[PDB]
């Protein structure tokens, strides 16, 4: 992870660059919204999420967002979790919860933050990418995400909470239903924020 790279994650943030291709909203909650751009050859999607949090601490949503024990404890769609160091570098591991039929996917990738200062704007940034393990093959039953690279960003509201932005993109190495899709956006990552919401709210 590049110095570069931080640097990028922090665009958005400010302002949402959205022009240059088909991003099309998705999803507006908690003062949270979610653009989706498809990419029409492969049918794979790419992120974009912009918004507030009254109620959670820049500072705190950073912290959190890296403490896998508190996550495994409060987030309902981990099934597994943890992190190893690997040569110098963290390397988590993270196994999503998906409605069987289907099947989990998991993750093993890189993860590194960064508190940053920009032109004294307090930011805080992580990063997140892809990875593999000889120790850690591909589990049967699960499907092992080899594609997933992630950016987030947050800086205070100024007020209560923490505004952010954030990057992703992965290939679930398998079609995502839209119904899952429309559950996810409609009811899902609703009631996510607000877990997280009032997990920051018992740290
Ligand atoms: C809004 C419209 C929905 C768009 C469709 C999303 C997903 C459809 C595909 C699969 C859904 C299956 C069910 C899974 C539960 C989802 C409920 C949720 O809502 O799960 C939050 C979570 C954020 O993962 P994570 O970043 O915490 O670390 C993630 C690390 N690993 C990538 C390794 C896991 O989703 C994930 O993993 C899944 C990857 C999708 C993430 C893309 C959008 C991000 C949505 C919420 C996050 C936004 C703001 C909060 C983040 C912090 C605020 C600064």
């Amino acid at each position: 992870f590049s110095e570069e790279q931080f640097w990028e994650a922090c665009a958005e943030l400010q302002q949402p660059a959205l022009a240059g291709a088909d991003w099309q909203l998705l999803v507006e909650t908690s003062g949270i919204s979610i653009y989706r751009l498809l990419d029409k050859k492969t049918g794979l999607y790419e992120y974009k999420v912009f918004g507030v949090l009254e109620d959670c601490s820049p500072t705190l949503l950073a912290d959190i967002y890296m403490d896998s024990d508190y996550r495994k404890q409060w987030d309902q769609y981990v099934k597994e979790l943890y992190e190893q160091e690997c040569n110098g570098e963290t390397v988590v591991y993270w196994e999503v919860k998906y409605p069987f039929p289907m099947s989990n996917r998991d993750y093993v990738y890189l993860r590194q933050r960064r508190d940053l200062d920009m032109e004294g704007r307090k930011i805080h940034v992580i990063l997140a990418r892809s990875t593999s393990m000889p120790q850690l093959g591909e589990r049967s039953g699960v499907i092992r995400v080899k594609q997933y690279k992630q950016s987030l960003a947050i800086e205070s509201d100024g007020k209560k909470g923490s505004k952010v932005f954030m990057y992703y993109f992965d290939n679930p190495g398998g079609q995502i239903p839209s119904w899952l899709i429309n559950w996810a956006a409609k009811n899902g990552v609703p009631n996510f924020l607000k877990d997280m919401a009032r997990a920051c709210q018992n740290y």
